[PDB]
C-alpha cells in the first residue's frame, strides 16, 4: 500500500519480520523502520 506503520513497537515486528525478514525494527510517526539483521 503506502509505507509501513505500527500500531507500536512490539507491532511492527510483525511487518518487518514479513516483509524485511530480519527483525531489527523501530516505530518512528507511527511508521516502522528496519535497520535490517542484527
Amino acid at each position: 500500500d503506502e509505507a509501513i506503520r505500527c500500531t507500536g513497537t512490539k507491532d511492527c515486528y510483525i511487518p518487518c519480520r514479513y516483509i524485511t525478514g530480519c527483525f531489527n525494527s523501530r516505530c518512528i510517526n507511527k511508521s516502522c523502520k528496519c535497520y535490517g539483521c542484527t
